[PDB]
């Protein structure tokens, strides 16, 4: 109930009590998750005078002297690392048909990596998936930058054909606008979620810090429970508490491991396992050293 | 004034004088207070595994294993304790005819033991005075419980001889309603302060983290003085604070007696002295030792 | 772009040089100052027993017993120190013919003292420019006052000559409105907001925890970027930030050093510094020592 007696915080333990009971007594109702950096960390010339630590990431800046951007930008494109447990629990929840969305701030691909499907994942600060004019909005094919990252240090920067702008990686810069995908796909999750209360969104970590990403909790339907799985209250679950917010000071990992205990899918997880601040601040952060 | 030039947090003393003030250009204006554990501290097999800390005192455990809540139960029960200074500054605003209501989250019964009416007494979180059936809600006296309690270690659990289920005490658990009474009363005590400013609600030792009780403090009408007398800032003080928002951290007692100083009530104050987290998360707390 | 990606806090110069672009792309639009006494504090019998701290600045305390105010007040006019290199940015704002307002809860009188209009002041706390009777109201010249504190220790307080009340220097206390003007040209600066999404409003150099006053960064239009300049996070800022809300953790005269050079108006700036808790709770805190 929503105006049953219940504590804020809580101790983990019961939080994920009630988070698997919600889902029992809920079943045939999908989660929305909305994830940042800290689901990636659970697994880990140079530097060359920049005005400030955040440029090589600025859109104007780049739009100046994309030279930096260019010189770190080899070392940014997605590995084939090995998703987190919490990445998998991604796709433990769609086999079960019961994840209706991932929206994600982190541009490692780590999600698709576990075997969501794209239908289901939403990129909200981009990928390296192709690359675009910052003029024109002129899309091209990912090769187009990745080639003049091979050809010596550098002749020249790719333009765009059709308004000599530059060209860059889609991974939304500061300053630019997120793709339309992702208000858009909010927007219809948000009637979805008005439509039905049975689901939950779940935000895991992220300090919640990068707009607008950063406003959607405070725009989850107030009749809708929301869930913070993070090592620290942020956001709109610290400045704006609602009666029925469940906060789990919790790493990602472990949070997985004891919601699948706690939901009784140990098995189906473990078989997966088997067979098969934010992550552009970060490197900022590294950069200054 | 409501524009009138202010600060927030002020000084004990400002502070204190400015509600006797208040209260001295408003005589005839009833007070409402909203209380919890911090004016009850300053009076002060065991446990055998439990999934979580709280599971004594939620409602979903108790309905599948009782035999813990049983087992702590006999401790629970109200003694026959000495009420605070505090307490008792509830009795002297009740003489002054300026006492409109004290709602408390405490299952101590002190506010009672000093001499408050029940009438002005709302009781948020339950109480002994009786059991109920966590089923149909049927109300039984308080012996069908506290004799079990009597039994040698136990033979079975009060049950409710119309649906079967289990029978407890009337204290508010984790994950059940409050009494209609609580709602209700605040309905009526809301309407009351719309109709009046002249009138103040003071919330005194709580941390705002239990609900929905701590969801009354936002609902005070904007246009009602509210004071907060803890040792921190803490709920709706903290997260929206307003203009005429009177913070005192303070204790309890000593705040009543230098409010009691302040108005003039001394006298009046020592003869009553003389002739006559919330409370479940700290026994929750002292559990796990 | 309100929606494009952006950081809460960000490092200073990012800060600085998104304000600085900011003004470059929308010039001919007017800046909106609102400070506090921490553009001064890069500047720099005795006390007989108080009720409370701030009672020399309390209305009530004043209406009963001035003598304390009396003995202090002489060390209160504004003496001909010189404006920190803060106030002079304002100067510089001005001349460049994009100041729209200062707002100042300072009575130290220093952004008049570096040359900045009347026209463009508002003295939200007052000033010594006159006196007045805190019981009708009623105006006199500074001389009034000023001429008793001369007058061997004291003979008797100045009294209103109409209604026999006090009479003090027009520097708002604790419990007293502020001058009209302030509320009033805040209406027409708010609807002056509503017309243009072009114009800026900066706060610096207080923590917001005086009010009315502290009620101005809430009330600026959603719609208008907002900027803090502040050691810390404080009032509206950290309780209900907004996507667009621009915040420097930076001393008030090292920041007009950055923006000035990032707007390059260094020589302007230079030639003007060449050729030409709140204060009140601040002499309070002195006065316990
Ligand atoms: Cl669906
Ligand atoms: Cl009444
Ligand atoms: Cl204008
Ligand atoms: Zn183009
Ligand atoms: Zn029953
Ligand atoms: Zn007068």
């Amino acid at each position: 109930g929503m105006a049953s007696m219940s504590v804020s915080t809580a101790s983990t333990e019961m939080s994920v009590r009630k988070i698997a009971a919600h889902m029992k007594s809920n079943p045939n109702a999908k989660v929305i998750f909305m994830v940042g950096a800290g689901i990636s960390t659970s697994c880990g010339l140079a530097r060359l005078k920049l005005p400030y630590p955040e440029a090589v990431f600025d859109v104007d800046f780049f739009q100046s002297d994309p030279l930096p951007f260019y010189t770190l930008a080899k070392e940014l494109y997605p590995g084939n690392f090995r998703p987190s447990k919490f990445h998998y629990l991604l796709k433990l929840f769609q086999d079960k048909d019961v994840l209706k969305r991932v929206y994600t701030q982190n541009i490692d691909t780590l999600e698709r990596q576990a075997g969501v499907k794209d239908d289901l994942i939403i990129e909200a600060h981009g990928s390296f998936a192709h690359c675009h004019c910052i003029g024109c909005g002129k899309v091209y094919p990912p090769q187009v930058f990745k080639s003049k990252l091979a050809e010596h240090p550098i002749k020249d920067f790719v333009k765009c054909d059709v308004c000599g702008e530059l060209v860059k990686p889609a991974i939304v810069f500061f300053g630019e606008d997120l793709p339309d995908s992702f208000s858009e796909t909010w927007l219809n999750d948000s009637e979805w979620l008005r439509e039905k209360q049975q689901p939950l969104v779940i935000v895991v970590g992220t300090s919640l810090a990068v707009y607008p990403f950063a406003s959607l909790p405070e725009e989850i339907p107030r009749k809708v429970k929301r869930v913070l799985c993070n090592l620290e209250t942020v956001g709109d679950f610290k400045a704006n508490k609602r009666p029925t917010d469940l906060i789990v000071h919790q790493y990602s990992d472990e949070f997985a491991e004891q919601l699948v205990e706690e939901l009784g899918w140990q098995e189906d997880f473990e078989k997966i396992l088997t067979a098969q601040k934010e992550q552009l601040l970060e490197i900022v952060h590294d950069l200054e050293n």
